[PDB]
């Protein structure tokens, strides 16, 4: 599909067998999610932005469906203000930008 | 063009007849740049990002070019760790994700 930039680009993604709503975001190098118990191992990690940095849990090989494509790479799990696709899985959903 | 995400989707801009390089970021609502000068009134302004909030100069109906292509949006002048450009202007140019 393509999606316009009027409004948020948001979609809905499946992890860890739940639903939940994310920003697909080409600004974000990597992928932050909202606070969730993911089980397995992990290993703690600073991440920056506008405002400073966060401290987040980050998790290896996780699968992600976005819009019915999938993904498996990196999820950082923190203290975000919303779950936040980045490219390290939108390359993977053949994600481009176009003008 | 048709952007790839396998790096950061930067490119050069142009404001206030300088030229600068900027990530096209979809997840920002809007554009914000390093701190620099440029003519006109600005109001001050609040912004919030993943670590917090930041003081910014809001720059109003400002020509900027992004890739060979104009607009005439809001720009925020900030310690924002990149520029970025926001949706505000990545409607202007046209441009949408594809996948
Ligand atoms: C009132 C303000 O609302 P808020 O709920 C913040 O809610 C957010 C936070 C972060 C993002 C993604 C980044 N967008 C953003 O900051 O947008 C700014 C600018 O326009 C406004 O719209 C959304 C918030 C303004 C951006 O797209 C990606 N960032 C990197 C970029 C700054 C270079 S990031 O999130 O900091 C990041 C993600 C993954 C990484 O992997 C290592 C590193 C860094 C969207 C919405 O409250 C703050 C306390």
């Amino acid at each position: 599909p393509q999606i316009t930039l009027w409004k948020r680009p948001l979609v809905t993604i499946k992890i860890g067998g739940q639903l939940k709503e994310a920003l697909l975001d080409t600004g974000a190098d990597d992928t932050v999610l909202e606070e969730m118990n993911l089980p397995g191992r992990w290993k703690p990690k600073m991440i920056g932005g506008i405002g400073g940095f966060i401290k987040v849990r980050q998790y290896d090989q996780i699968l992600i469906e976005i819009c019915g494509h999938k993904a498996i790479g990196t999820v950082l799990v923190g203290p975000t203000p919303v779950n936040i696709i980045g490219r390290n899985l939108l390359t993977q959903i053949g994600c481009t930008l176009n003008f």
